[PDB]
């Protein structure tokens, strides 16, 4: 029960996030659209990885959410995570996977 | 690697929030006093929990975030959390130690 680290609180972080997005509408309406957007913006201002958050800021201000529907949100997210993995070195994400990972478990029942 | 049960992400999900709340800032600007507001209204929008997030809602309703100060928030958002804690049968978590458990570790050292 210590204050989470840089790697507890960006597995964690991530796990949010991926999670909000598995269940986000498949027909969202113009304003969840525009409230899941928001949601991520916000995020990029007070996440307390002030590196992270500089970064995140900077790749947001290009590439902004796509929130049009839950399969575009997920993807554009997986995406952004495998840009802050491939920063740090670590291997991309298949994100063809990523209902499987976030939502449905893996296809081999392993989760089940 | 499975998705997180109910247990997991609430856990993670603390951990996100209490963590944005002990780094916002002492002296945070109108701006950001309305984005953290906004931040935490959200949150209640999309977490997947739907029984939780409904009575996310119908708290904030009333309830609405104290973002004026970090000391203002922190104590808010422990209190927001006890009130979830009493809910389901779990203790009060003293809130005078919201600091050492999600910013500067326990005053024994323990996590240093
Ligand atoms: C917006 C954001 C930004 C960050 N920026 C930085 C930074 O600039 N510098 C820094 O050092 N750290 C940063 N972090 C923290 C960092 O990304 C990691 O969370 C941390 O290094 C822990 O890495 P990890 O290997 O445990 O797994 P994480 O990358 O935390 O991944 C957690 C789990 O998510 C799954 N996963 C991995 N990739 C994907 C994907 N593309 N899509 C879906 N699921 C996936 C895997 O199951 C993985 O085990 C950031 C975190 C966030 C949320
Ligand atoms: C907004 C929100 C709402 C939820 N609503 C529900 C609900 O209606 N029904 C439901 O079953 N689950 C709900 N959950 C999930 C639930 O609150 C727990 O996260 C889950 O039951 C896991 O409990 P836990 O004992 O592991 O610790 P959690 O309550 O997840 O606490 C995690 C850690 O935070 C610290 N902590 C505990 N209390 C406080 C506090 N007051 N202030 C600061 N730190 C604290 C402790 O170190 C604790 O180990 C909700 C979660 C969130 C984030
Ligand atoms: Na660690
Ligand atoms: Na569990
Ligand atoms: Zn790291
Ligand atoms: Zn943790
Ligand atoms: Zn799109
Ligand atoms: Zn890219
Ligand atoms: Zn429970
Ligand atoms: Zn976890
Ligand atoms: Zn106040
Ligand atoms: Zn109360």
């Amino acid at each position: 029960d210590c204050p989470p680290d840089r790697e507890e609180l960006g597995r964690h972080s991530w796990a949010v996030l991926h999670t909000l997005a598995a269940y986000y509408p498949d027909l969202p309406t113009p304003e969840q659209q525009q409230d899941m957007a928001q949601f991520i913006h916000l995020f990029s201002k007070f996440y307390p990885c002030e590196e992270c958050a500089e970064d995140l800021r900077k790749r947001l201000a290009r590439n902004h959410p796509d929130t049009r529907t839950r399969a575009a949100f997920t993807q554009w997210l997986c995406h952004l995570h495998n840009e802050v993995n491939r920063k740090l070195g670590k291997p991309d994400f298949d994100c063809s996977k990523v209902d499987e990972r976030w939502r449905d478990g893996w296809k081999d029942g392993s989760c089940d």
